[PDB]
């Protein structure tokens, strides 16, 4: 069997992409942040303390038939949230898994409960990163694996658009050329790759190796701090600000392209897409796409880098990654 899902920005920035999802029966529709860099199905749910949903959907296991509590299980995640765990029939785009672990909030950071827009998180990373205590659960992608046509997941993110999320297959027409796959490391417990390298605007490919995470739930590009350097060295006007936190640029600028190696191809980032409009309304100054990773302790390959091209996420023996132009 196949699923397929549109995806659809949250705000005009790209800031974050929600899809929604079908939890229990009869079905309640939730609009989940569909994340690779973590590996919990959590949800706003009807234990979430009063206090902390604003405008958010619940999901309430009382009202559904096939929801079963998992039994002395509790969760704890940070990037926060904590509570119960139920197990219910979960369904994206049609294809549809039994007994997946629904992760319910009981405690919430304000972070999630500013953003009324989004009803929860679908984990998409290595089950190995679970926090379900004292028994690990597994994620949506595994618990489907078997039952898919082909144990593969892509994502066609859209630029001030929506995109989509395939599972079972992949679509032929998605995408211009053709695919280039590059190694997966599992250590971790992410998707993790190695670019080959870069370039700017219209300037000489660097070729160095750069370690990264393929993460579709982190919406900006952090590269390390002589790749981040060389790039607003271009912007006439550019700064590290110290009060916003990073890479801000006079809004009349015209930010030059960027370029990633995926092994022997290339991969462009248009300038368009490095803009983050102003930093407060009506400011002059504009926030910046290309962030430095000095003070994360990891690249991070975010939606920034992943909307410019179609990425293929392999879930075979070998793990590995597609990237292709479009």
């Amino acid at each position: 069997s196949t699923g397929s899902a549109t995806t659809t920005p949250i705000d005009s920035l790209d800031d974050a992409y929600i899809t929604p999802v079908q939890i229990g029966t009869p079905a309640q529709t939730l609009n989940l942040d569909f994340d690779t860099g973590s590996s919990d199905l959590w949800v706003f749910s009807s234990e979430t303390t009063a206090s902390e949903v604003d405008g958010q959907t619940i999901y309430t296991p009382s009202k559904s038939t096939t929801a079963k509590l998992l039994s002395g299980a509790t969760w704890s995640i940070s990037y926060s949230s904590s509570g119960d765990v139920y197990t219910d029939t979960v369904s994206v785009g049609g294809l549809t898994v039994t007994g997946q672990a629904v992760e319910s909030a009981k405690k919430v950071s304000s972070s999630f409960t500013e953003d009324s827009t989004i009803d929860g998180l679908l984990g998409l990373a290595f089950s190995t990163l679970n926090t379900v205590s004292p028994t690990q659960q597994k994620t949506f992608f595994d618990n489907a694996k078997a039952s898919l046509d082909s144990p593969v997941f892509t994502a066609d993110l859209g630029y001030h658009a929506p995109g989509t999320y395939n599972f079972g297959f992949i679509d032929t027409t998605a995408y211009t050329g053709s695919i280039t796959y590059t190694a997966v490391s599992t250590k971790q417990g992410f998707w993790e790759w190695t670019s080959t390298g870069y370039a700017v605007g219209s300037g000489t490919f660097k070729s160095t190796s750069i370690d990264g995470i393929a993460d579709t739930g982190t919406t900006l590009l952090y590269l390390p701090a002589t790749v981040v350097s060389a790039y607003w060295a271009q912007v006439s006007g550019a700064k590290s600000s110290s009060s916003v936190g990073g890479y801000v640029f006079p809004c009349s600028a015209t930010l030059p392209s960027f370029t990633f190696g995926v092994g022997s191809a290339r991969i462009v980032i248009p300038g368009d897409y490095i803009d983050f409009g102003p930093i407060s309304t009506g400011s002059s100054s504009c926030f910046g796409g290309i962030q430095s990773s000095a003070g994360i302790g990891i690249n991070i390959f975010g939606d920034v880098a992943l909307k410019a091209a179609f990425v293929v996420f392999n879930g075979a023996t070998t793990p590995t990654l597609g990237f292709a132009s479009k």
